[PDB]
């Protein structure tokens, strides 16, 4: 038993490792989207940079779980990071829809981890999730949903001018 | 009788209270428009912020009438603030058209109050309306009319790209 | 169903709308207190400004619930804002006692909403209430209780000098 | 006829001269109050300075009428400035009550002049009164009324401690 360990259930330790893998998986999926929008036959630079930043943020989420695991006296166990579901992402609308579903999948895993932490009476883990993870998900899900609404308004997928304008006006100029 | 009261007719005092209610009503209607444009399935952020600011300005108009009432020795009497006429506002064009009519309704009430103040020979109240209320209405009515003309030019309600562009270029970036 | 909606119960959505109305109601009651203390026959300016600020804070509480509703994919539904219980507020002690009870009524509604969020296993809503609402209530209830104790010490309601001194020394100079 | 004169009725010219005298009369009354509160057996320095400033403001009101008269092509005609109604002013409450009535007397004369200007269809004179005189009166009447309410709250005339505190906290520290 780690000398620091107190009120930290083995199930929660394991679930934190699984969550860590999912954060890394999400990072890798976003990195794939970045590379896609940087292709010369796609060429939406601000969209590409948006997904690059999304990828970097997921890696930070992963690293925070590693640090958490050690703070509680659990042990980080890594597994393969599975490649993303697609090799090409269609267009800005398809990619944003996939991002929305990814962020909701991550959110559900975090909510499930909160359920487990609650069941095991671990208020520190509950607070960690609430203070560091759950609001980030709600905020980003809202942001991405708002983007999707605007992409549809702009006539995606068919309206190329709409897609061009989204890249200029909706995402950060990079 | 209030010790400060001089040349302030009971009818004007009552009409000031009714005008106060109308300012609050207008504020609440604009707040509803703000919340509508902030919906994830509407997602026009600059338009939402435009209406939020419109709402804040109406509250300031209301507070100025409260202060006026007390300065003249009248007594503030509040009534319920009725909820807005609609729960959803359609799109930027429908909302702007409703805003135009709201500002004209407020303007007519102010003009009617000026008629009353004139009839009761209250030059202080006339000056207050002319110097603090009537030009604000003319200016904002012109601004909103100009917006409506541009929304029609941009192909509202059908042209989603037009609506997107209005939010980027016509209203303040927020 | 809103594309952003996840783990957000219809009951919680409805309760958030009811809470929004209560925040607006509280704002309006405080605005009435402001106008009362600004009367020439009351004339306690720092007390008036205290209640004006209380009113502005309640409006901010309301707006934060509107934003929350949309972030979760719920839909803002507004109802009439009922006028305050009184048209005149007696004196600083009576008004502060009414403020204490108002803040406790708001607190109870927030605690009830937390119970509901807990029952529906909504940790995001629980965190939102705990991080943005519940401590504000405890702090302001303590502040107002402290004021009431001092108003009683100063001989309210009978001691006019005491009431004058409270306005100079207890509330912020405005 | 003055070369500049246009739309300026002889009656208005005369009434402006009478108003000028009243402004000077008001100044002199306030100067008497200043000297009274500066007496060693009265010794309320901030109250004295309040009335000194009131006196200076009335002189500015008078000078503005002189300038106005000449701008319109009328001719300034001066009369004796009558001494104030009292040689001693009792206490802060009696003086403030006399100030309230003085400011209301001045206000009534200004309102009467506005009636005359209206009757003679002189919009420039109407605007001058509304923009330079009428709101000053409403504001100062409210200020003085508020003071009287506080003096009564403080137990004037009998409560010497109340009167002392008013001088320290209600009027500007000078
Ligand atoms: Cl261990
Ligand atoms: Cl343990
Ligand atoms: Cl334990
Ligand atoms: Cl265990
Ligand atoms: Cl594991
Ligand atoms: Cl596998
Ligand atoms: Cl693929
Ligand atoms: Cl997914
Ligand atoms: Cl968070
Ligand atoms: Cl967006
Ligand atoms: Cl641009
Ligand atoms: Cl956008
Ligand atoms: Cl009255
Ligand atoms: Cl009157
Ligand atoms: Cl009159
Ligand atoms: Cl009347
Ligand atoms: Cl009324
Ligand atoms: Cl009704
Ligand atoms: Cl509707
Ligand atoms: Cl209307
Ligand atoms: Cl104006
Ligand atoms: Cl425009
Ligand atoms: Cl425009
Ligand atoms: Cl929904
Ligand atoms: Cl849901
Ligand atoms: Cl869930
Ligand atoms: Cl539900
Ligand atoms: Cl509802
Ligand atoms: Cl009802
Ligand atoms: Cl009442
Ligand atoms: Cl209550
Ligand atoms: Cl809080
Ligand atoms: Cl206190
Ligand atoms: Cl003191
Ligand atoms: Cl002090
Ligand atoms: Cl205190
Ligand atoms: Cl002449
Ligand atoms: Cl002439
Ligand atoms: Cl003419
Ligand atoms: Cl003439
Ligand atoms: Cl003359
Ligand atoms: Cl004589
Ligand atoms: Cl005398
Ligand atoms: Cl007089
Ligand atoms: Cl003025
Ligand atoms: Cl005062
Ligand atoms: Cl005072
Ligand atoms: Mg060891
Ligand atoms: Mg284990
Ligand atoms: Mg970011
Ligand atoms: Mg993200
Ligand atoms: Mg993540
Ligand atoms: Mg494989
Ligand atoms: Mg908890
Ligand atoms: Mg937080
Ligand atoms: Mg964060
Ligand atoms: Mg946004
Ligand atoms: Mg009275
Ligand atoms: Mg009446
Ligand atoms: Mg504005
Ligand atoms: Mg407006
Ligand atoms: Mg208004
Ligand atoms: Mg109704
Ligand atoms: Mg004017
Ligand atoms: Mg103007
Ligand atoms: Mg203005
Ligand atoms: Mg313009
Ligand atoms: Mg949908
Ligand atoms: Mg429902
Ligand atoms: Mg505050
Ligand atoms: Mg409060
Ligand atoms: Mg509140
Ligand atoms: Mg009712
Ligand atoms: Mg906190
Ligand atoms: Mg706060
Ligand atoms: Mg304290
Ligand atoms: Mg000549
Ligand atoms: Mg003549
Ligand atoms: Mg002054
Ligand atoms: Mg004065
Ligand atoms: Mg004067
Ligand atoms: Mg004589
Ligand atoms: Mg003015
Ligand atoms: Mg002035
Ligand atoms: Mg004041």
């Amino acid at each position: 038993v780690s000398q620091v360990r107190q009120n930290y259930h083995s199930d929660c330790e394991a679930a934190v490792n699984r969550m860590l893998n999912l954060e890394l998986y999400a990072s890798y999926t976003y990195s794939s989207m970045y590379a896609f929008f940087d292709r010369d036959d796609v060429a939406l630079h601000n969209v590409a940079e948006f997904f690059k930043e999304q990828s970097h943020e997921e890696r930070e989420h992963a690293e925070k779980f590693m640090k958490y695991q050690n703070k509680r006296g659990g042990r980080v166990v890594l597994q393969d990071i599975k490649k993303p579901e697609r090799d090409e992402w269609g267009n800005t609308l398809e990619a944003m829809q996939a991002a929305l579903q990814l962020e909701k999948t991550v959110n559900q895993a975090l909510l499930d981890l909160h359920k487990l932490a609650t069941d095991k009476v671990d208020p520190h883990l509950c607070d960690f999730l609430e203070s560091e993870y759950l609001e980030e998900q709600v905020k980003d899900i809202k942001r991405i949903g708002d983007f999707i609404t605007n992409l549809k308004r702009l006539g995606l997928p068919e309206n190329g001018m709409g897609e061009y304008l989204f890249d200029k006006h909706s995402v950060k100029e990079s």
